[PDB]
């Protein structure tokens, strides 16, 4: 095999905050190799062998007087010579102090293979092991860099500040490859999307544009298919020898004071499904691997932040190490982790500055709020209910076990769960309901690419294929085009055109990014709240039935303070709210109404 | 009124922790009076006068010093002069630190009314304002103390150590009478129980079969028809001017980050239902008043500990002073409260221990745990779930919320919800995986009177009457007679001998007591737990499926540790462990192993 194959990180940065850089170095022999490097401020630590004679683990040391520049790095031995350029980039200015997503923003998540088709000619890439087939649910459709940067616009358009494409990292699977969950190169684009330049102009592209870029990053696992699997670094690398033996998936077995080792264990160490090898991350070359991938990406790519897959498979400690080193790089940053779980307590485990039964610690700034898009959905979903809307209430009663829940991701949908306009049974005016709520809590909100124009799948089980179906207008021939509006129904333009209005105007708002909350128990499914402060008061207003309902307002004088009457934003129109308020069956009002003292 | 009316408390303790007593004396033109006594060690203080002139509110402090005996109490106004002699009596040996129910003892619940018919001459008293009638589902049947004291060794006999009776306090109501929990005098027993001497025999004749008596107390509110409505000792003395405004039940309002103080305020001062006047609790007259009548009853009646109605619906400062002044007093007492919720950390609140976001402090030593029986009822009753009992599984992991979990209370059911053998769908097996999951959890088990031999009930919604049908051999003439297992099917027999077996089994377990608790993630409606210590495991497994399950017993080795079979003590089978554990269908089986080293 080839002299040097890989060498992991490729490069790096003159004055990071950790001083301590891993190079993983790959070649045929190279471990029976000895490096060697002079450059000033950086230190060649000294080997710790490993048995596999085709990789050597380089420790350097670079301290805070080493400059930007470059020098070899040299490996001497069997009597031959090899050499590899390393450079020490300069950081970018303001770099480490870059502001993470955050309660002012919206978050717009697409799958990049399923947005935009702006290249036909990467659809398939000579030597790679699956090819594209548009009409297969699981295949690759041929979404790209491209196609993503080419709508930009529309996304800045519709009032979103950060784009989140799930994992762009090779996937070189002979089938299943598009959703990008299977990595098997960390430090590479898959080519079918374009190349690690592309990936670095779409984040200066957005930026251009008002919109950060957050990377989707998996931690517990790999793709079958990694060139690592061919010729283990360690025998210990993946968990269980590199043998397939299967998660059952006890997330609270981590996090349970009756807990069995052998659960917890199952938990983190347990692989994801066959084709998914687990990352042994208790061993120490694996755990500063990927801290330092994830670091080379938010770096190399100028991220404003992560969203964290599968976020309780990994190993436990290796997390709190995994989020201080990241934190610690960037302490404004955000990163979102995925625990999928409706009970607020598991969730809430993980937030940084959470006092934890267990001692457990976190650098994690955020969590999906999964109980609370629940709650939501079962309230619009189950209409026959007297009072769905209180399950919402009472799940946001619980905030306070979160540390920071303004700082939590609420979601309209993603790409793992039924379609939103679906979720509220195809009905409009419930659907107004869900919007408004993701607009106006005390949360960060992300929408899922093409809930904006309604898009459908089945509610039942689990379905990936009908919740990723190709945005309109992403292809050549689409004769529908949600881009330019070309096609749409009244009803899918009248749903763009809300989220364009609230999106917008929810950027202008800094009573819903830092405001207090005070919400009331909905009674007879209708549910008002506001957003408040001394500037401003938001009075969200929902009558969840198919009857009008008339709400006293004598029970809300403690935020109204006699208020005669305010201009609901959605329709323009004034509002009476001197003794009551009058909801038209299936209703949502949004009244803007001064500050309260 | 006539002279000295009621005189409330009507005689107290020498030597009680509190030296305070506040006597709330009431009778015409008694307002209009002045007290004057002479008593060593009795001081009176300087009245403090309301504007009823038919209420005296007289402040007495009894210094340690005061001895057992008696003193008058002189009233003095207008010309006139009236008498009452006040008696202090001897405490019991012991009284202070009697021993309070805990994870030792098992709960026997009975509704008097419903139960046994000792006399049939004291369903109608003279003077009352309704008339029995067995047949109507709402109406008094006749059940009384004397009833219960005649079955007290059937209680005793089916391993029952505490007796929790629903309230016999006076409930002179004209419809309704029957369920207690509307009081119409809380120094009396409502006549149609017996006396309060019959009430203090039941609690001796209990003690003498090794039983404690736990008492039912509102504090929220009194039944319409309380002597109070006729002239309320206060302007104030009933929430809302003691006119009828409903509460709308916001139990988290009181524990909400985002709450309104019109909600919290409605939860604590709303009328339950309009035949309920609430308690205003934050008049310290009606917080004296409460605190020293339940102090009363624990005293005279020798008290095990007591059963806290409606807890929340209490004001919270009242509470947590309430709470600190019984344990004061009794300071190994357990009190369970009873907080209406599914969710973990709204009961959690309120136990003494818990560290609240908003400081709130509590005393309280236990809840009834709803949210586990809930999801044990999801668990049985959704036999089309694929793995049901995860619901209980995760409940459990939530236990960390509790300060002190192992005293929460956990129960087969109660007065309130569907009937045990009706929520297991009328399924005997997975009704035994029911009985032996609350014989065997770290908790305080409870069961509710007519279960040992599954009586049935509706399922849906709140359907009070069926739920609380005549407990069968309670009435002269019953055809059915379970205290002598006339008329028992096979079935109903061996519930009862089998709630015999596992009871007096737990009163020699130790490890159920205070063992830890290791339980493992369900997998396909199959579920493994053990409790340990030193001295032993006991082991619980159900297969809740109707096909038999085998699994790899290498999955539970950290506590079987190479544990070749074990005898089960449910059917006496040996039950084989060296390689894999066969569960019959909808089996399960309790394994005693000596304790691991
Ligand atoms: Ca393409
Ligand atoms: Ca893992
Ligand atoms: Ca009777
Ligand atoms: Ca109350």
């Amino acid at each position: 095999p080839t002299a040097i194959e890989h060498m992991e990180p490729p490069f790096w940065w003159a004055g990071m905050q950790h001083k301590g850089l891993q190079l993983m170095v790959h070649g045929r022999d190279i471990g029976r190799m000895e490096a060697a490097l002079d450059y000033p401020g950086v230190r060649l630590v000294s080997p710790t062998r490993v048995p596999n004679a085709n990789y050597l683990f380089v420790d350097l040391e670079i301290g805070p007087e080493a400059q930007p520049g470059s020098f070899d790095i040299v490996f001497k031995g069997d009597g031959r010579s090899e050499r590899y350029r390393y450079r020490l980039l300069a950081r970018e200015q303001g770099s480490a102090q870059r502001q993470g997503f955050g309660p002012g923003d919206a978050i717009y998540q697409i799958m990049p293979d399923r947005f935009a088709n702006g290249d036909p000619s990467n659809d398939n890439v000579a030597g790679m092991r699956e090819q594209a087939d548009r009409r297969h649910g699981g295949g690759r459709h041929g979404g790209d860099i491209r196609g993503t940067i080419d709508h930009l616009d529309y996304i800045a358009g519709l009032g979103f500040t950060q784009l989140w494409p799930t994992p762009l990292v090779e996937n070189d699977a002979a089938a299943y490859s598009y959703h990008g969950y299977a990595a098997t190169d960390h430090y590479r684009i898959d080519p079918r999307y374009g190349s690690n330049e592309d990936f670095v102009r779409l984040s200066t592209e957005a930026r251009k544009r008002g919109m950060g870029l957050i990377q989707d990053v998996v931690l517990s696992h790999i793709g079958k298919h990694h060139w690592w699997m061919k010729d283990l670094p360690t025998p210990d690398w993946i968990n269980y020898g590199g043998k397939f033996v299967p998660t059952q998936h006890h997330r609270v077995a981590v996090q349970d004071p009756y807990a069995a080792q052998a659960d917890s264990e199952n938990f983190t160490k347990g692989w994801f499904v066959e084709g998914m090898p687990d990352l042994n991350q208790t061993n120490p070359l694996v755990a500063n691997y990927l801290i330092q991938n994830n670091i080379w990406w938010i770096e190399y790519a100028g991220l404003s932040g992560l969203r964290i897959d599968t976020y309780g498979y990994s190993d436990g400690a290796f997390l709190t190490e995994y989020t201080r080193r990241l934190m610690a790089e960037y302490p404004r940053l955000n990163m979102v982790g995925e625990e999928w779980s409706t009970r607020v307590p598991v969730v809430a485990r993980w937030q940084r500055g959470k006092a934890n039964f267990d001692g457990y610690t976190s650098h994690l700034p955020s969590l999906m709020d999964f109980p609370l898009v629940d709650a939501m959905r079962n309230a619009l979903s189950k209409t026959g209910e007297e009072n769905g809307l209180n399950e919402v209430y009472e799940t946001l009663s619980l905030d306070y076990l979160y540390p920071e829940p303004q700082n939590l991701v609420l979601f309209g949908g993603n790409h793992d769960m039924a379609r939103m306009f679906s979720a509220a049974g195809e009905d409009f005016d419930r659907w107004r309901m869900n919007l408004v709520f993701l607009m106006t809590m005390p949360r960060i909100p992300q929408f899922y690419s093409g809930d904006e124009i309604l898009m459908t799948s089945t509610v039942k089980g689990r379905d990936d294929a009908s919740y990723r179906r190709d945005f309109p207008g992403g292809w050549a021939g689409d004769k529908a085009n949600a881009f330019s509006g070309a096609g749409l129904t009244s009803q899918q333009r009248a749903a763009q055109d809300l989220v364009r209005k609230l999106a917008n105007w929810r950027k202008n708002q800094p009573v819903i990014h830092n405001g207090r909350l005070m919400h009331f128990g909905p009674e007879e499914n209708t549910w008002v709240y506001f957003r408040y402060n001394k500037d401003k008061r938001i009075m969200v207003a929902m009558n969840n039935n198919d009857k009008p309902m008339t709400l006293p307002t004598a029970r809300f004088q403690e935020m109204l303070k006699g208020a005669p009457s305010g201009v609901d934003f959605l329709s323009g129109k004034t509002v009476g709210l001197g003794r009551e308020l009058r909801l038209a069956p299936k209703s949502v009002v949004v009244i803007e109404l001064p500050g309260l003292p």
